[PDB]
Order: structure tokens, then C-alpha cells, then sequence
């Protein structure tokens, strides 16, 4: 190919019965016509291809208030709705076009609305009726800073806007370009105008290439196509629709009349468009026509195109004009064309061209060498196509374009709670219809993840399989900086974790190497597999501390690594007695290897403590508390204070009891923890001497996270952090969880995150004060925890889906485009 | 620079109070504003720069009726004059570019014409206010291939055009370029739209950069350059009035309102096309601003221009604005701004910005670097100009342009009489200006000759010097096959030659070869400077027949050579008597030598011949004159049957005075012709065998042209021709003449030029039956010569008179353009 090959990666249409892409195939393939009689609801050439409506636009949508609605060409409003459901056509995020070199042209060769408003001011009607700005207001809502423009080259207006975006591509003015056009037919004053030049059929068709041919019927609508270099958008990995080979325009010049096409012409465009793409008569599979049904106008097309693509060529060379289904667009008529070309090319087959049955006598189809397309079929042979487009004073257009060369979340988001719901339905419609049957829940998601806005209202729908996902969407059509607290003893729970391994790859191989050192460490110096003790249900090993405490630890660090492969990532660490471990060790500040053997050491070191230990949770103050166990330091002290009216008493289980007791007896919540040993109380001060030991032994760099102590209820420095003095005094003095929670909030954390299982510190942490527990009880882990993540990302959180999806091998695949909340604005 | 920098090598304009580049250079000099009142004959915000008037337009010159000038936008009517006025400005012949790739590209925002028709239906209205007609028009007009379209990109639809028009050349997709723009204000409802916005100065003035700023006000017209590669430019030698070196449009992207301009954006685009011209801050001369003079735009203009092309500069930067003086053309902006730059590029001289007093407090223009042009100056330092034109929907545009790397005939012609005198009176007015007077008579004529179309009614004004031409002019404001006819004995008169001699070098060469061979013959053989005899008044040598004979032979192939350079080729020769050794040598059967020794020969042995010769012309029949001589052959005979009632007695003085009696008795002419010898009659036997051994020594080839014999009275073939019977019978019988005249007619001869001196045979050729002398008597040769070409011309008759101006070194200039025969065109 001579020039840089364009792609088309994306698309959107506005046409007669054809709301989109996908309704435009069904009406082309069911050979259906959309013409009709002019709606009673519009003026009044009787017949017409028109739009089920023109005066409803979401404005708000476009940030356009009613009243520059109201003063707003229609083809203004459809251009904005059809720029950007071509751009999500193609899978690109509009925000990521702003400020880059988009280029806008658009074939528009009527101003209707400006008619109504004229026989009948304010500031608005300037640039409400004024024609430029069909292209500059895309390139103003886009942020774009390449070429926008208008071209009126008449009934190729459409056609010639592309070619202008494939020169404008290939000489690097502009890196993408939204080409096509558009026509409304909404004021009677030009139907009468093209009644009286003589041009349209009494009978309200396009019989092209029949021998009824007796004028053209009007049509309205628009089309865009997304536009990049074929290098670009291979390079860049986007979806690619077709490719513009070689685009060429010219003028009939010295024509009988200045209305009358030129043979001459047609075969000089031909023969130049053609040999720049290097295509023979017998490499073109189809040509969409021009073909309008003017009996002038069809035998010099077909001559034209004998000449060219008849000569040379063994079979009859198929033709076709969706002319003979919506009518004549005009300004939009040649981007219709293409529009039909590449449904074509992408589909692999032909559709039929109505209103043929016997063939016009000025045009031998068997000498020319032309056969009419009348039945969809397949196409045989890659595939390439031709599309026509010719303008009443003489200005012609042809373009050549070829054929391309476990549990899971479907994010949807609005501008609108109503956008939102209308948004999921719409989704869920699609996914449960056939074409959405060719794309896997996988591939879906990832498209929902990656291709797709993130809007300001947000839902997470999740399920196993497509049945599910539609059902939960079926059923929603019905911040700060990020904290995580690590989870103590008394969170654990036997399988703790086995769901979540089988589920996500980057927590079972997190998992598999925590446990991988926790074995060897454990091996060396038990109270020995680690995984098959955590994911048994029949087994009661993990309420022993020697246990519990590696579990904790190596369940949190495995769910801390597949949070932030997802972009949830911590910036304030807290944890509960162990979960300081966990919480210190994902800051940075322990190496695996000393983490293990600092956890496995403290469980050990416990473990082997006699009986006699108690804690019970108690419904008091910490100055109640303190005030009760005055003079029994050496029996009993504070084990935590979790809330300013909860704090867990630690000690000789005699004088424990004797706690639980008087509060109980005071009419308070007083709940026996079930624990083999008194934490954080003087029973533990035996181990404490060979934990400084262990510790000692140990490497301690400073944090790449805020840390906050629970032994100090405040922000805690390395050189503190970075001593054995802090850790034997964190085993042994009362977890101050609850102080912990408020200096985390005062140094600005506004989402807090369990990361354990269950929500034993999210209920603290709610009584304290934004609170999630990655892991709730009572569901399936996958399920509790993308819940979790999904509040998270409602509430505005950053979630990283895409991350979500580097499991499987998702491919990105065409989507439903945004459900505009459509109303109606017009004159009055 | 980067890519094809295109050359400007024409233009038009129609703008407030300037017709023309001429006018434009007036006003904008003279510091002249145009801006005025709303004209009475206009509907009505009260003030504009408007046209004299929009209603007036020569339908007829471009084949339009006047009821589709009637339905016809008059942009569209205007765009057509400024078309032709742009090509007979760049001096190309607009039927050469017929069937060639010539684009047309036109900035056109407003339909006001159809905003008149519709609030007020036949076919004309369909074509008439349909935008893209204003660009097919040309195209069909033009008979022109390439692209043709109207872009609408607001207030900077023009020079965007010119932008796609050097695009459209550099791909080689056009060969030559028309790029402008048009804007007419010709309804209130467009006024009142626009007065709503806002966007108007109260006082009716672009106070552009000075503080007074408070909005623009509205202007009209339109501008069209001719564009050509500049290698394809100078290759054809082409007059370049300026350079466009880089041309680039981008858009805003996010501007604060849709309207608003951005500061970034203008940077953006400045920095790009200079680059791609290679033009530093301290390169450019001058920019042509958009400058509105609004309160928001103006600051952010001069921002951007500072930022660009104020840093890197010692002295201040020279900014205006035509603006200041027509007004804001709108669409036609930017096309205005161009052509003022192109004018100050080719006078090296810089304008005033007119309403510049006091600089805008929010531009400092000491800072930013740019001064505001205050007065009319010389250019100091090639000369570099920029153009800015900003739409209102964003879509900036700015080009790059630098300035370029005896007896005389002025020939005028028109579609029409009254256009042809009006065509004479413009040049007459121009020639006799000032700026008529930088080009010489020479380099008029060559222009009026080379660069003009050659309409159907023709005129040729022939002068010595300007003075004498401007008086012709004001004095004219008040066909078949080419036959030559040889003059003959009887047409010579002492002088002959010299007059054409002094004038035409290709005369005077060709003379000198003829006499240089007869003075070399003669001088051997003589009856010796053939030239002195002939070119002296005081001698009577001629009226000896062995100088006349090499005389009229010297005289008429000098002639010959001369009408032949002038494209005056004859397709059929005949001669009388001695006439046609000329015509039959010019034909190429005999070569200059053997021509020479024939006629020479002819001339010495009739010479040597005794005295009581005679011949007398007769008013009477040949068959009145045959039974008057009847039995007297022996004595006397016809010497010619010149006409029907006109033939020549030759024989014995003696009879031939009787027979001059006898005519005379009857009341009939009879002139005794003075001649020295009885010229075929019996007298002439003596010499004939002595002139037959001549003839038989010499060389005859078949002829390039088609002979008719005044010996046969008919068509001869060259085994005739070619053989001595026939030459020594010429030298003998009668000279058919009336009978030659007739076989030229009958073998399709329509246009007859005697080729000799006089007009003898002229009034016999009138006599017989177009007829003209090339050299009628009793005025200059030159002067009888250029007269008789010039009714060859008038009749239709291609004169090649480029190759009149092969003797001076003439250069192409600039020449008023078509005086249009401007009426009436309007809807009712
Ligand atoms: C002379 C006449 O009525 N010609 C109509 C044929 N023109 C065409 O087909 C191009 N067009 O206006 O869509
Ligand atoms: C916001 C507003 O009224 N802006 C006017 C400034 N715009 C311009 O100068 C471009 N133009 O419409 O010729």
C-alpha cells in the first residue's frame, strides 16, 4: 500500500430503526426497510427514513444546561451522544484524551433547526445554530487540541470527512480522528426545496439499479468511525474493526449540467483510489454504491464501476446501497455506507440490497459485470470492499477499506444513581442476548475493568458464572487516607484461608512462602505442616497460641500481597498484639525469615506457659478498670483497651472470674475469651527474658509505611520500633487499640480495613470512630472479599481491577455504550 | 523547510471599499478605514465594512440565466468573479486548466441568502443556496477535477481552507489551488444572533490591542489566492507574489467557556509551524493578528505570540490587523489577513493598524515584545510575514508566508461588444496610471498576448509609444481556409521593404538571404545592391523588369517569412505572373537558388527585349476581348482575365492603343498600365527557348502547399508544375487570374492576404467574390501590416502574436481583469 493504512478501531450510528451497531446488522440482515411516512410528530417527499425521535438528549450528561439544549442543532446533540459511543466503541477512556491530538471531521450540509428558529434572542443561538460547531463542541467536551472541522461537499459530505482524517493521520497532524457526518430532516422548507429540484421517487424508494428507479427517499441519521494509523493500533492493542486502505475525492468537472455525475470522473477516482492500495478488479469482494435510484444517476455509477472493477474479472463483482433500507442521508449518506462495508467485513457476510427485481434497462449487469446483492449469504475470496459517495455538485469521494488483519467482578458506574441502574440493566440485557453469549464472563469484566469511565456512582456486581453476574445486576436496577489494623488472637477460625488459596493465585503463592519458612522455623523448634493444621475444619491446633499466632500472621501477610496486587494499598499500619508482627513486617521493617522467627519464637515462648491464665472481655472504662485491679499488678492487669467502654482484663484465672463477676453484677456485657493463656499480663513476664533473646537476634529497618503501636497508642519511630525493648514490653503491656485507631485517624486515615479474618477489629474500630473487614465471617472468602474491596471502590477508593485479571488471559471485547438519561429540549 | 513550500502566484478581492488588490493596497496605505453605517438599500449591529453592493453580478458571462442568478447565493456569484479575477491575476488562460486536477477549497460559515428565500419553490433554489456550491460552482465553471469543497470552521474557515489547499498540493492530489473565503451580510436575523452574543463594539471598531477594546465590528467579502508548488511555480514561470512555507490548524481543547480561546493552544500551533518553516522569533517581519479588539481574545493573542516570538528577539515584534479597517469578515477573516500580508510582501512595506492609541492594560507590549504598526514604513531586515485566524469553536489556524525568491499591438477581446469597449476603456485608465507605468508597452502587450483568453469579440490597437495605445483604446470604447495571392508586375513602388526592414528583424534576415543569392545571380548575369535599388525613393529602376521581377520575388518571400513567424500560414498560394515564383518557392518546389535563377532570368531576357511593347487594362468581358483580337494573335493577345469585367490587351503599342481607343469609344475604363514590355503576348517569343533552358537546369519538388496556376486558372499538380512546358507557357498565355481565385474558393479558401506590396490584386479578388492587403498603401508598412493582421485576428483567424514578441525580452505582469458586464440578480 502506497500511504500508511488507517484502522478503523471503533464505531457508532444514529440511523432509521438502528439506534446502534448491533440493531443496523439485524435491519441490513433481516433485508428490512426503515422507511416510512414522515411521522405525525414531525412537519410536512411524503416518505422518509427517519429517526424514532430528535429533541431527547442527555445535557446534563455533557455538562449543557436545558436552556443551550433547547437553542442546540439536534445534530449538534446527536454528534456529542455518537462521539462518545464511538470512542467506548473502540475501548478508549475519553479522560485520556484530553489534551491530545484528536482530530474531528464531520461531512454536515444542512442546518434545519437554524430554519426553525430563524421564522419564528439570546447569547445561546450563536453557537446552537451555527454549523462549526457539529465538530468543535466534540473537540471542547474531549479537551482535543487536533484539526475540527465542518466540510459541505453536499451528498459526499460524510465520506470526504474521513478521507480528510486519514490524510490528517498520516501526515501526524492529528494521533486518532472521529470522522463520518450527519443530517436531521426537520424542517419542511428543504424537503419542499429537494421536492421541487425533481430528485426524489413518488413512489418513497431507492429502486437502485432497477428498472423502477424514478428519484431517491430522504433519510437522517449520523455515523462516526475512531481512526488511528494501522501501525498505532496494533502497537497500542486495540480492537480493530477494518482498514482504510487508500481514500481519494475529486470533482466531476465539465459535467452536461452542474447536477449531472460524469462517467469520466467516476473512472478517474477508480483507477487512482484502487492502484494507491494496489487492489485488482478481482480482489474487491463488495462495493457499496452511491446508488441512489436517480434514473441519470445509477447507469453512469454502474458504467463507472464496469469499467474499472467489471473488466478484468471472472465473476460478477457484488453491489449493494443501504439507501434501499434507511434512504438517502445526504451529508451522512457516504458514512452510512461505510458503516454497512464494515458490519460486513467484520461479519463475513453479505446483506441484501432492497427494491430489486428486474434490472434497469440502462445497465447491462452481465456485460458491466455487476450483480446486485439480493439474499444475505457468506462472503467468499482477505476481504475487501469499496464505498461510493458522491455529492449534486460534482465533488465525488471513494474509500477502499479490508477486513482485521473463580469468582468474578463486573464494575459498572454513572454520572447518575437513575444512570447507574438504567446502566447495569442494560448490561445485563446485552450479556443474557446471543452477541453477548460470544464474549466469556472473563472477558467481559476485564472490559468493565479496563475500556469503561470509572463515573462518580459505582457498583461491583460478582458472581461464578454469567446466570449469577445477570441476576446481581437484574437485582441493583432494583475519603482519607487507606488504614489497615492486623488482626489479633481471637480472630482465627479453623480453614481460615483455604478459600481464598484455591481462589487467587498471588495469596496461595504469598501463602505457600510464609509457611514455606513457618515449617522450617516451626520444624526446627515445634510446640509439622503449617497450611494442612490452618485449612482443616476438623481441628482445634490454632486456639493454641504456638499455633494461632504463625496462622494469624501468615494468613494476613498472604492477604496483605493479594490486596495490593489489586492496588489496595496501605499507607498507616495498626495491629492487635500479633498483628503488629504482620502490619511491621509488609512495612518492610522485618525480613520474612525474621518475621517467622520472631512470630513462631512469641507463639513457642508462650505455648510453653503453664495454665491458670484468663482474659474476659468487659463492657467498662479503662479508669473503671484501672481503679478495680489498683494493688494486683502482680495477679492481673489491663490486657486491652479495645473502645472508651471496652477493655479485656488479663491474669490468674481466680481473680479474672472474680472481674467477670462484679461487672456482670453491675448489669455489664462480660464475655469469657476463650485462650490457653493470660496475654499481656504478668503470667507472660517467664517467656519475656528468651523473647528479648530472639529479638536481639534480629535485623529491624525502618518502615516504608506510617506504623502506629498498639503497646504505645501512637505513631511509633524506627529508632523505638527498631529495639528489643519495644517488642518484650509489646508482648507484656495492654494493647492500646483503641488509642491506636485515634492517632491513625489523626494523622488523616479516613478508610480503615480489617486485613484477618472475621471483624472482631472492625467493630472496635466502628465504636471508635470508614470500616471494612476484608474477610467477614459467614460467606465464602472470595465472596466476603470482594465485597469488601467493592465498598472501598463505591466509596471512591482506586481499586485496581485491571490487576484482578492477570490470573486469566482476558481479551478486551465490544460492550454496550453508556445509557444516556435522554429528555427532551426544543424551541418553543 | 520541513515539506513542498507552496507558492502564491495570484490572488483576488472584493472587500469594503477595495475592488481589487489594487484598491486594497489604497486604503490600507492611506490608513483609511471602511468601516460605515448600515447602507440604506441593506435591512437592519448599526455600523460594518459592506461591498458598494451584493446584487449586481455578469449571470451571462458564466452561462447562468437570470432567474438561477435570481436563486443564487451571492457568495456564490461573488466567488465565481473573484475565481476568474484570481487566474487572469496568476495570467493563467482559464480553458487551459479544463479537464486538469485543480482544487477548490472555501472557508463559508453563513447562508443569509437562504435565510431571505425560505422566510419568503422552483429547482433553482435546491443548487442556489446549498453551502457547497459556492466551491462546485468554480469546479463545474473551471471544468476543473480536483477536490472541491466548503469547510466551515467559524470565524477561521478561510485560511484552514488554504491550509487543506497546500496539503491537497504537497500530496500531489491538486496541481494548482484556488483557497479563500467568502462572507456576506445580507440578513438581520444573522446581525441580531450575533449582536446577542455580545461579541459587538458599541462604537462599531476592532480597537485591536488598544484599550478602548469593547468587541468587532462586522465586515464582508471575499479573497481567493492562486496556489502551485513553488518548484512547479518557478518551472513554469510563474509570477510568485509570496511563499506559504508551513500552514497548521489545531483547536483549544479545554477552554474555560466553549467560546473562550486558549492561550496554551495558540502557543502550541505558533511553535509547530514555525519549526516546520525554520523560522526563529528574530526571522518573522510582521503578523497578521486575528485581533477582534475583544476584552477576553485580544490579551490572549498577544500572550501567545509574546511567549513564541517575543522571547528571542532584540527589537519589538510589528503586529496589525486588516480588521481595523474593513472589519471582522468572519469565514472571509483570515483570506483578508493573508492578502494584506501578501500586498505588504511584495511593496516591502509595512501599514498602519488603524484605532491604536493607548495599549490594553493586560498586555504589556514592551514585555511580551511586540510593538503595534502605528504608520505606513519601509520593511527593514528574505521578508517573512505570520497570519493568525481564530473560530470561535476553537479551531485555530496560522500560515507561515515569505516573499518571493517599433510598432507594439495590445490585443483585447470580450463575451460581448459593450464588454470589449468597456475592457478597452479599464486597460486605457490602468495603462495611463501610475502602476501601469512600472510596466513598459513591451511587457502590456506580451501580457495582453500570452495571459489572456481570447474572447469571441476582438480588437488590436496598434501605437510608438503608451501615449499613442491609451488613445487607441479610448478611440475603440467609442471563416474558411488562409489563400495567399502573390502580387504581380504593376504592384511595385520605389521604397518597398525599408519601412518593414527598420521594424521586424525576421523581415529584414530573410531579405538580406534573398538578396545576397539574387546580388550574386544578378551581379554575374546583370540586366549591383539589390537592397539600395529597391530601398531608395529618388529611383525608377524598379519599372525595369530585370529589377521588378527579383524585386517583387525579394519583397514578398521577406513577407512571407515575416506572416509565417506570426503564425499567418497560408494552406493555399497563387501568384500573378512573377507572382508565382514567390508563391511556388514559399510552397518549397524550388529551392532560394534555383528560385532566384528563375526569376532573375525572367527579369534579364524580357529585359533584353526591344521597346514597342504595351499592355492597357479593360473595363470588358474575355469574350468581348477574344472577337475584338481574333486573327491579330500574331500581333496581340489577353495578357490577363483579371476579373469578369477586367482584362489586360498586350501586343504592338501600336494595336493596344487601338484597342484603348476602342474601349474608351464605348464608354468603358481603359488605363494604360506603364510597363516597359508587352508581358504575355507574341513579343515574349523571343526569350521563351532561352528562358525553357533555365528552367531545365533547375531542381522542382512536389509542394507543401496547394498551388493554383494563373497559367491553368485551376488547382495544379506538381508533374504539371514540376516540368518546363509549363513554366515557359506561364511566361507566354494570358494570367487566369478571376479563373485561380475561383478554384481557390472552390477548394474551400475563405480568408484571402495578398502578399506583396499595394492592393491591386485585393480589389480584384473583391471583384471575383474576406480580403485584405498586408501592405496597403499611402501609410507605414509597419502600420498597413499590423492593420491587416489585426482583421485576420478580428475574423477569427489564430495569429500566433507570442511570436510577435520574439525581437524584445518581454516579461509577464499584472493586467486589470475582465470588465464584467455586472446587472441586477435578486428574489422578489
Ligand atoms: C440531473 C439530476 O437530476 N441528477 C441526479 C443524479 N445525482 C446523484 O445521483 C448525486 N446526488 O445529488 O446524491
Ligand atoms: C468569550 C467571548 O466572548 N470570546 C470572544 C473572543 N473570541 C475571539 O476572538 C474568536 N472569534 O469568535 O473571532
Amino acid at each position: 500500500a502506497s500511504d500508511e493504512p488507517i484502522a478503523v478501531i471503533g464505531l457508532s450510528c444514529r440511523l432509521p430503526k438502528a439506534s446502534g451497531p448491533q440493531e443496523l446488522w439485524q435491519l441490513l440482515d433481516d433485508g428490512a426497510s426503515a422507511v416510512t411516512r414522515v411521522p405525525a410528530d414531525r412537519e410536512t417527499a411524503r416518505w422518509g427514513g427517519f429517526l424514532d425521535r430528535v429533541d431527547t438528549f442527555d445535557a446534563g450528561f455533557f455538562g449543557i444546561s436545558p436552556r443551550e439544549a433547547a437553542a442546540m442543532d439536534p445534530q449538534q446533540r446527536l454528534v456529542l451522544e455518537l462521539s462518545w459511543e464511538a470512542l467506548e466503541g473502540a475501548g478508549l477512556v475519553p479522560a485520556t484524551l484530553r489534551d491530545t491530538g484528536l482530530g474531528v471531521f464531520v461531512g454536515a450540509a444542512r442546518d434545519d433547526y437554524a430554519t426553525l428558529y430563524r421564522r419564528r434572542v439570546d447569547h445561546h443561538a450563536m453557537t446552537g445554530l451555527h454549523r462549526s460547531l457539529i465538530a468543535n463542541r466534540i473537540s471542547y467536551a474531549l479537551g482535543a487540541h487536533g484539526p475540527s472541522m465542518v466540510v459541505d461537499t453536499g451528498q459526499s459530505s460524510s465520506l470526504v470527512a474521513v478521507h480528510l482524517a486519514c490524510e490528517s493521520l498520516r501526515r501526524g497532524e492529528s494521533d486518532i480522528a472521529l470522522a463520518g457526518g450527519v443530517n436531521l430532516n426537520i424542517a419542511a422548507e428543504s424537503a419542499r426545496e429537494t421536492a421541487a429540484f425533481g430528485g426524489l421517487s413518488p413512489d418513497g424508494q431507492c429502486f437502485t439499479f432497477d428498472a423502477r428507479a424514478n428519484g431517491f427517499v430522504r433519510g437522517e441519521g449520523g455515523g462516526l468511525v475512531v481512526l488511528k494509523t494501522l501501525r498505532r493500533a496494533l502497537a497500542d492493542g486495540d480492537l480493530v474493526h477494518g482498514v482504510i486502505l487508500a481514500s481519494a475525492v475529486n470533482n466531476d468537472g465539465p459535467s452536461d449540467t452542474l447536477t449531472t455525475p460524469s462517467r469520466r470522473a467516476q473512472e478517474s477516482l477508480l483507477t487512482r483510489v484502487y492502484r494507491r492500495a494496489g487492489v485488482t478488479p478481482t480482489e474487491v469482494g463488495y462495493v457499496e454504491l452511491h446508488g441512489t435510484g436517480t434514473k441519470v444517476g445509477d447507469p453512469i455509477e454502474a458504467a463507472a464501476l464496469g469499467a474499472v472493477l467489471g473488466t478484468g474479472r471472472d465473476t460478477p463483482l457484488p453491489v449493494g446501497s443501504i439507501k434501499t433500507n434507511i434512504g438517502h442521508l445526504e451529508g451522512a449518506a457516504g458514512i452510512a455506507g461505510l458503516i454497512k462495508a464494515l458490519l460486513q467485513l467484520r461479519r463475513r457476510r453479505l446483506v441484501p440490497s432492497l427494491n430489486f427485481s428486474t434490472p434497469n434497462p440502462d445497465i447491462p449487469l452481465d456485460a458491466l459485470n455487476l450483480r446486485v446483492q439480493q439474499e444475505s449469504a457468506p462472503w467468499a475470496t482477505t476481504l475487501v470492499a469499496g464505498v461510493s459517495s458522491f455529492g449534486m455538485g460534482g465533488t465525488n469521494c471513494h474509500v477502499v477499506v479490508s477486513a482485521a488483519p473463580a469468582l468474578l467482578p463486573w464494575v459498572v458506574s454513572a454520572r447518575s444513581p437513575q444512570a447507574l441502574r438504567d446502566q447495569a440493566g442494560r448490561l445485563a440485557a446485552w450479556a443474557d442476548s446471543p452477541a453477548g453469549r460470544e464474549a466469556s464472563p472473563v472477558d467481559i469484566g476485564w472490559s468493565l475493568a479496563t475500556s469503561r469511565t470509572h463515573f462518580e456512582y459505582r457498583a461491583v456486581v460478582s458472581g461464578s458464572d454469567r446466570d449469577e453476574l445477570v441476576a446481581s445486576l437484574r437485582a441493583l436496577a432494583s475519603g482519607g487516607r487507606l488504614g489497615l489494623v492486623f488482626s489479633g488472637q481471637g480472630s482465627q477460625r479453623a480453614g481460615m484461608g483455604r478459600e481464598l488459596y484455591v481462589a487467587f493465585p498471588v495469596f496461595a503463592e504469598a501463602f505457600d512462602e510464609v509457611c514455606g519458612v513457618l515449617d522450617e522455623v516451626m520444624g526446627a523448634l515445634p510446640p509439622g505442616s503449617l497450611r494442612e493444621v490452618m485449612f482443616e475444619v476438623s481441628s482445634d491446633l490454632l486456639d493454641e497460641t504456638g499455633f494461632t499466632q504463625p496462622a494469624l500472621f501468615a494468613f494476613e501477610v498472604a492477604l496483605y500481597r493479594l490486596l495490593e496486587s489489586w492496588g489496595v494499598a496501605g499507607e498507616v499500619v495498626a495491629g492487635h498484639s500479633v498483628g503488629e508482627i504482620a502490619a511491621v513486617h509488609v512495612a518492610g521493617v522485618l525480613s520474612l525469615a525474621d518475621a517467622c522467627a520472631l512470630v513462631a519464637a512469641r507463639g513457642r515462648l508462650m505455648q510453653g506457659l503453664p495454665s491458670g491464665g484468663a482474659m474476659v472481655a468487659v463492657e467498662a472504662s479503662e479508669e473503671e478498670v484501672t481503679a478495680l485491679l489498683a494493688g494486683r499488678e502482680g495477679e492481673v492487669g489491663i490486657g486491652a483497651v479495645n473502645g472508651p467502654r471496652s477493655v479485656v482484663v488479663s491474669g490468674g484465672v481466680a481473680v479474672v472470674e472474680e472481674v467477670a463477676a462484679h461487672f456482670a453484677g453491675l448489669g455489664r456485657r462480660a464475655r469469657r475469651l476463650k485462650v490457653s493463656h493470660a496475654f499481656h499480663s504478668p503470667l507472660m513476664d517467664p517467656m519475656l527474658e528468651d523473647f528479648g533473646r530472639v529479638v536481639a537476634g534480629l535485623s529491624f529497618a525502618v518502615p516504608e509505611l506510617t506504623v502506629v503501636s498498639g503497646l504505645t497508642g501512637a505513631v511509633v519511630s524506627a529508632d523505638e520500633l527498631c529495639s528489643v525493648g519495644y517488642w518484650v514490653r509489646h508482648a507484656r503491656e495492654a494493647v492500646r487499640f483503641a488509642d491506636a485507631v485515634g492517632a491513625m485517624a489523626g494523622v488523616g486515615v479516613g478508610r480503615f480495613v480489617e486485613v484477618g479474618p472475621g471483624g472482631v477489629l472492625s467493630a472496635l474500630v466502628r465504636e471508635c470512630l470508614s470500616v471494612v473487614a476484608a474477610v467477614r465471617g459467614n460467606r465464602a472468602e472470595p465472596v466476603a472479599l470482594l465485597s469488601a474491596v467493592g465498598e472501598l471502590f463505591a466509596d471512591g477508593y482506586p481499586v485496581d481491577w485491571t490487576a484482578y485479571f492477570a490470573g486469566w488471559p482476558a481479551a478486551r471485547v465490544e460492550l454496550p455504550t453508556y445509557a444516556f438519561q435522554r429528555s427532551r429540549h426544543w424551541l418553543e
